[PDB]
C-alpha cells in the first residue's frame, strides 16, 4: 500500500500557473469557457506585446540597412519581448484552463511530420502522404475528461 | 557511460524550446547553439510569422465575443479554434528565439523570476499590483552575455 518508500522540472506553462497562482487569478485546472472580460484583457495583453516585438524587429532592421552589423547583445531587447510575449501567450492558454504543454505536443506533431514531406522547387514546404493535422478539437476534449 | 542496462527513454518530455529545436532541424535549418545575429531576411521572415499568426488569434478572440455578446454561452469546445491558434503563436515566437540561437528557456526563466516576485507585492486599494520590497527588474541582457559562453 503506503510506505517510507512511496518530478519533471516544471515547464513554462507550469510557471504560467504558478504565477496565476500568485497573482490571486485563481485559473482552473480544465478547459473553462471564459467570460467575455477576461478573452478582452486577454487579446488587449496580446495586441500590446505583438506590438512592442513588432516595433523592436523594425528597429533591428533599420539599423541594418543603415549598414550595421548588430550583435548579440543588440538582440536582448528583441529576446526580452519574445519572452514577454510567451509569457502572455501562455497567460491566456492557463487562464482558459487548456493545458499549452498538451496542445503545443500536438502541433509540433503535425508541424515535424509535415516537415518530412518534399519541398516545391521554389522551397515550398509539402506535405507527405499520410500527414495528419493538428486535432486540437480532439485534444481539448481529452483535457476535459482526464 | 553507457551500457546493456541503460533506459533510453528520458524521464523528462522535451521543453517546447525543445521542440522548437528539433522543428529546425527537420526542415534543414539546423539552428545556432548561442547568440547569433541575423541577417535582415530572417528578421523579416520571423515578423510576417508573428503577424500572421498575432492577426489569426485576435480574429478569433473577435468572434468568441460576437457570440457572448449575442447571447451565447461558450462551451469548452469552442475553444479549441482559440487554443489552436495560441498555440501556433508560441510556435513562432519560440521559432524566432530558436532561430536566433537563444534559449527560450533562459530567457523566459528570467522574465518569470521578475513576474513572479512582483506579484508578491501588495495591492493598491484600486488592485493594481505594486511591487514588493527588493524587487530587481529581469536582467535578460545578462541572460543573453552568459548564453554565448560556455
Amino acid at each position: 500500500g503506503i510506505d517510507p518508500f512511496t518530478p519533471c522540472p516544471p515547464t513554462n506553462a507550469e510557471r504560467l500557473h504558478e504565477f496565476h497562482r500568485a497573482i490571486g487569478a485563481a485559473t482552473p485546472e480544465r478547459p473553462t469557457p471564459p467570460p467575455p472580460e477576461l478573452l478582452r484583457l486577454r487579446q488587449t495583453l496580446l495586441d500590446e506585446e505583438s506590438a512592442e516585438v513588432r516595433a523592436e524587429i523594425d528597429h533591428l532592421l533599420a539599423r541594418q540597412a543603415a549598414g550595421e552589423a548588430l550583435s548579440a547583445g543588440d538582440l536582448a531587447p528583441l529576446a526580452h519581448e519574445l519572452a514577454d510575449l510567451l509569457y502572455v501567450t501562455y497567460g491566456a492558454l492557463d487562464q482558459l484552463g487548456i493545458d499549452a504543454d498538451a496542445v503545443f505536443a500536438e502541433v509540433h506533431r503535425a508541424n515535424l511530420s509535415k516537415a518530412s514531406g518534399p519541398r516545391r522547387a521554389d522551397g515550398k514546404q509539402l506535405k507527405p502522404e499520410g500527414w495528419r493535422p493538428a486535432d486540437v478539437r480532439g485534444v481539448i476534449e481529452r483535457l476535459q475528461h482526464a
